[PDB]
């Protein structure tokens, strides 16, 4: 997979999209730092030197996008496990979390955009970048956890290798789509929790998380069982 390695850019997602609009496919845009990194729904994503910031552009018909959406977080988890001894988990939708002192802090996130012919998967992982003092309460870096500077090159390389082997096992039919979902549920720290979810239509849904599937989250609320697509969830607390 072709990798365009930049020293800086506004956002790897936005730049990957311009290139994708013009025809490019199956490539990655990696940037040592971002001047305007973006998170889900209007969030800013601090992208100082030391972090891993890249966007993968894939053919929309390479495989089921809904399956890919679950595969990405899974691969990140399994790759980071090789570097961290602490508990890793997935917070709905795709926050990559690490347990610290009976507390979960965010190590990274995923921002995805899907079009008819391609999907852009933006991945941000806090590796050696310094987390702003204010949010050190909810965010953390791998360097803070391990006590050592990790190699961002190796991390990316292992992520890609892991992601591709899974891709080849799915198409080769060595593993079912459901097995990917089972891995997701295994790492999910959201299922079984009582939550208040803010949606993009201003509604707030409160309830017990029974399950998360390829389409979204399933909650037991006052109204009964409610299903919510992951793409419209602005905030989950
Ligand atoms: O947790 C989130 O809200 C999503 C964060 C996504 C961050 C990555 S960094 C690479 C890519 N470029 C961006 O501007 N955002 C994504």
């Amino acid at each position: 997979m072709e990798i365009i390695h930049l020293s800086e850019i506004d956002s790897t997602n936005d730049y990957a999209k311009e290139l994708a609009k013009e025809g490019k496919r199956n490539f990655i845009v990696l940037a040592d730092k971002q001047n305007n990194g973006k998170g889900r729904w209007g969030r800013v994503w601090y992208s100082d030197e030391g972090g891993l910031y890249f966007s993968m552009v894939l053919d929309s018909k390479l495989y089921n996008p809904k399956v890919i959406n679950l595969l990405v977080p899974i691969c990140i988890i399994e790759v980071l496990k090789n570097y961290v001894d602490k508990e890793l988990g997935l917070k709905f939708p795709n926050d990559i979390m690490v347990k610290v002192n009976d507390n979960y802090k965010k190590l990274g996130g995923i921002l995805t955009e899907l079009t008819d012919d391609y999907m852009i998967i933006g991945i941000g992982i806090n590796v050696n970048n310094q987390i702003r003092n204010e949010i050190r309460e909810i965010a953390i870096s791998l360097k803070e956890i391990t006590g050592k500077e990790l190699d961002k090159v190796e991390i990316l390389s292992n992520f890609l290798k892991t992601f591709e082997s899974y891709l080849e096992k799915l198409k080769n039919k060595e593993i079912d789509d459901y097995e990917i979902l089972k891995k997701y549920k295994k790492y999910s720290i959201t299922i079984g929790k009582q939550v208040k979810i803010l949606l993009s239509n201003n509604e707030i849904i409160t309830g017990k998380v029974y399950d998360i599937d390829f389409d979204g989250i399933v909650l037991g609320t006052e109204k009964g069982i409610e299903r919510i697509p992951s793409g419209i969830c602005i905030h989950v607390r």
